[PDB]
């Protein structure tokens, strides 16, 4: 099925309308499944995925379930490429939706778009479950606006050796705290350093950080104490937050639960 029964899909189930751009790990269609139901349907590069690793984890993901998370439906690895399919989200990539001008955010919307993704990080968090490259690029809007977090733990099976060397010019440096440009010591800190700069990059509007740097110069520069200033758009209490997340030490940064009822709080104050 589509979320119950088997999470081996018929591709014959499928119809493919439209491409949506490339990910990760290549092509992006928009789908119908048995004609009713909307899906993002990912066909996996081959030679970009370790699809073995990445399937046995398959089953682990399909027991997470979160309204901010974004869904994963099931597989259908019976054919060359495989196809991954997911949650269909109507306005795409977040950075790019962030982008676009036209839609004059208001920073209630904007401070609401953290409260989506910390929601979707605190149950993570939780499950003890890490998404190991949380910015932006990896989260999703939907038809309602509402941001969810997508490809939550893929880097583990990325094949690409520029996007998992630190030094690779893929790897996400702009988004990593210290001790793992350093040392590659992950965390739960260290997605909680990423959630950081997810903030300044919404109530930035997809400016990306430390854009006047290169990737060494920004590793060089956030190791000894720079940090990205405080957005524009972002008052004092919501600047505070997003600077909390990169503090030097891993264990004085706050857990998604304590972020989310900070954001809460400013929420609550409007
Ligand atoms: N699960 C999904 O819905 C989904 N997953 C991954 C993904 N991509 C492509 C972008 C890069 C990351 C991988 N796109 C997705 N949907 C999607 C939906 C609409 C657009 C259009 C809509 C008009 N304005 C924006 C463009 C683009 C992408
Ligand atoms: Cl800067």
């Amino acid at each position: 099925g589509l979320g119950y029964g088997s999470w081996e899909i018929d591709p014959k189930d499928l119809t493919f309308l439209k491409e949506l751009g490339t990910g990760q790990f290549g092509v992006v269609k928009y789908g119908k499944w048995r004609g009713q139901y909307d899906v993002a349907i990912k066909m996996i590069k081959e030679g970009s995925m370790s699809e073995d690793e990445f399937i046995e984890e398959a089953k682990v993901m399909m027991n997470l379930s979160h309204e901010k998370l974004v869904q994963l439906y099931g597989v259908c690895t019976k054919q060359r490429p495989i196809f991954i399919i997911t949650e269909y989200m109507a306005n795409g990539c977040l950075l790019n939706y962030l982008r676009e001008m036209r839609h004059r955010f208001q920073t209630q919307q904007l401070l609401e778009m953290c409260k989506d993704v910390c929601e979707a990080m605190e149950y993570l968090e939780s499950k003890q479950f890490l998404h190991r490259d949380l910015a932006a690029r990896n989260c999703l809007v939907n038809d309602q606006g509402v941001v969810k977090v997508s490809d939550f733990g893929l880097s583990r099976y990325v094949l690409d050796d520029e996007y998992t060397s630190s030094v690779g010019s893929k790897f996400p440096v702009r988004w990593s705290p210290p001790e793992v440009l350093m040392y590659s010591k992950f965390s739960s800190k260290s997605d909680i350093w990423a959630f950081g700069v997810l903030m300044w990059e919404i109530y930035s509007l997809g400016k990306m950080p430390y854009e006047r740097f290169t990737n060494s110069e920004t590793a060089e520069h956030i190791a000894q104490g720079l940090r990205l200033y405080r957005p524009h758009l972002a008052s004092e209490k919501v600047y505070t937050i997003m600077y909390s997340c990169w503090h030097e030490k891993a264990d004085e940064r706050p857990t998604f639960k304590i972020l989310l009822s900070n954001i809460l709080d400013v929420m609550d104050e409007e």
